[PDB]
């Protein structure tokens, strides 16, 4: 066990091993508090999250037990991984704090977009990036479900990673309105059409891909029906074919209750951008997510011609996640996350 400290950052007792020096706030949301720091053991500039409330309900102690299994399964250059994790709790009976350790992230898409141009050749590496990220998720039956460009870090030499996974956390005022939160998901999420899958994540890539081509939000809707009008004008309205999986009784009026439009033509939406780009986006905005591209699929387009190597493209062991179908008590999800922090074993 290591020596730990005690500090306050902003109204905040931070319990911490000795190898994390010069803690400094840098945001909180609800789910905890992050400083930076200097861990003097790797040498990395890191990110220590605390959780607030972690045990405080069952839904809460669940959420808990979620985040801390995908991030100690998550092994990918292209996808966040866990450093450390730790508890200043000598035993079960007195732990109560959870404290996650990350790579410090220096900038998001975003931070890169507005400080340097891009070229076609920057956006081939970044999406293929996504993609590969994306195929070992999947091959996990992982799903995202809140990829947008806050939720990728990118360095100087273009280097990415996907972070910050669903963890069923999305509020329905955090959903409301003039939102960058709601403009990147598939329509069968936005509107709760049918049980979506996977295929959603890949509605999110097209429309990230399509925002580095033309500088201008795919989809920036003032609300879900103005959004959905958005994307019906692009992608046709639904076939007789679609209109039968949608679930939703009142979901199926409400579509056939507006004019038919046709498909657009993409070259003309997409101006001047390479056509084999032009040919991906068809086959990543496709309504019917039955009919849309896979990551792995997607990785052998020509477009990624000059970076799609098959002999590094790797996917995940499997993940066990017959735990999110099991009735717990409280104290049963908080013992479950007791043994996976003692259990950890640091990357080489
Ligand atoms: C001008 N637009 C702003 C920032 C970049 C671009 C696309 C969206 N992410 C919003
Ligand atoms: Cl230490
Ligand atoms: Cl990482
Ligand atoms: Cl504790
Ligand atoms: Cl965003
Ligand atoms: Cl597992
Ligand atoms: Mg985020």
């Amino acid at each position: 066990r290591p020596t730990f400290y005690r500090q306050e950052l902003n109204k905040t007792i931070w319990e911490v091993p000795e190898r994390y020096q010069n803690l400094s706030p840098v945001g909180s949301g609800a789910y905890g508090s992050v400083c930076a720091a200097f861990d003097t053991k790797t040498g990395h500039r890191v990110a220590v999250k605390k959780l607030s409330r972690p045990f405080q309900s069952i839904i809460h102690a669940k959420r808990t037990y979620r985040e801390l299994r995908l991030l100690k399964h998550m092994k990918h250059e292209n996808v966040i991984g866990l450093l450390d994790v730790f508890t200043p709790a000598r035993s079960l009976e007195e732990f109560n704090d959870v404290y996650l350790v990350t790579h410090l992230m220096g900038a998001d898409l975003n931070n890169i977009v507005k400080c340097q141009k891009l070229t076609d050749d920057h956006v081939q590496f970044l999406i293929y990036q996504i993609l590969r990220g994306l195929k070992y998720i999947h091959s996990a039956d992982i799903i995202h479900r809140d990829l947008k460009p806050s939720n990728l870090a990118v360095n100087e030499d273009c280097e990415l990673k996907i972070l910050d996974f669903g963890l069923a956390r999305h509020t329905d005022d955090e959903m409301t309105g003039y939102v960058a939160t709601r403009w990147y998901r598939a329509p069968e999420i936005m509107l709760n059409w049918m049980h979506y899958n996977q295929t959603v994540d890949i509605w999110s890539v097209g429309c990230i891909m399509a925002e580095l081509l033309t500088g201008r939000t795919l989809f920036p809707g003032t609300d879900h029906i103005d959004q959905l009008k958005l994307i019906l004008r692009l992608v046709g309205t639904p076939g007789a074919e679609l209109l039968k999986k949608i679930s939703s009784e009142s979901a199926r009026n409400y579509i056939q209750s507006l004019a038919q439009m046709p498909k657009m033509n993409f070259a003309n939406v997409f101006i001047g951008a390479n056509p084999l780009a032009v040919d991906l986006l068809e086959k990543m905005l496709v309504l019917d997510s039955d009919k849309r591209i896979t990551a792995a699929q997607a990785l052998a387009h020509a477009y990624f011609a000059q970076y799609h190597d098959p002999d590094d493209e790797p996917v995940a062991d499997p993940y066990d996640q017959s735990f999110e179908s099991r009735d717990l008590l409280i104290d049963e999800w908080k013992s479950l996350t007791y043994d996976e922090v003692i259990s950890f074993v640091p990357p080489p």
